[PDB]
């Protein structure tokens, strides 16, 4: 609600999707993903350090844990591809902000084989 | 320096293309712009208002004016595509903040006929 973001996940294959986040505050973040073109099965799904697809989604740096400093953040957890390679799933996790120092907006999320198989640049969108 | 960001421009033709961003602190900020597939002659560049581009170009809304409530923000200025399509430029413009609550992280870059020719997610990138 009062804050929300996308992510369009392309990368150097056929799969592609779309993630949607909306947070309140710092409450928890609501997570829309639908993604296709992946094998059926299994596949990581996390937040990266750096939205950065310059040189692909190896460009988007290091796995990122926005909670690193506080007394598996940033691994989304895995999402299942069914037989027609779509992964289509909503999530609630209490550690992807979008707001303060550590914000996701403008870092990356991207998708891995059970290594990159696609990416996307978190950006604002209308709340 | 101090801070660095970059957009990856694509669109619903063949136009792709790569800005870098480096501000230090709030001072000027230094574009790097390479785009290619366009056709030859000007160009307009502008910074919009979300990074949103799950509807292609139009979903990132509005042209954005980060200096709007201050006492041309976000028009980038006019480029030159040359005869091979390549738009090679390097910018330097003190409006367009890489922090701040109108920071253009996560908002987005349009190229535009002179009509969303590409765009791209503004996105972090290592220092
Ligand atoms: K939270
Ligand atoms: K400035």
């Amino acid at each position: 609600a009062t804050k929300k973001a996308v992510a369009v996940l392309k990368g150097n294959s056929n799969v592609e999707g779309v993630v949607t986040l909306s947070q309140d505050d710092d409450g928890p973040t609501t997570v829309n993903v639908r993604i296709t073109g992946l094998a059926p099965g299994l596949h990581g799904f996390h937040l990266h350090e750096y939205g950065d697809t310059t040189n692909g989604c190896m460009s988007t740096g290091a796995h990122f844990n926005p909670n690193k400093l506080t007394h598996h953040a940033g691994d989304l957890g895995n999402i299942v591809a069914n037989a027609d390679g779509v992964a289509e799933v909503t999530l609630v996790d209490n550690q992807i902000p979008l707001t303060g120092p550590n914000s996701v907006v403008g870092r990356a999320l991207v998708v891995h084989e059970l290594g990159r198989l696609a990416c996307g640049v978190v950006g604002l969108t209308p709340i």
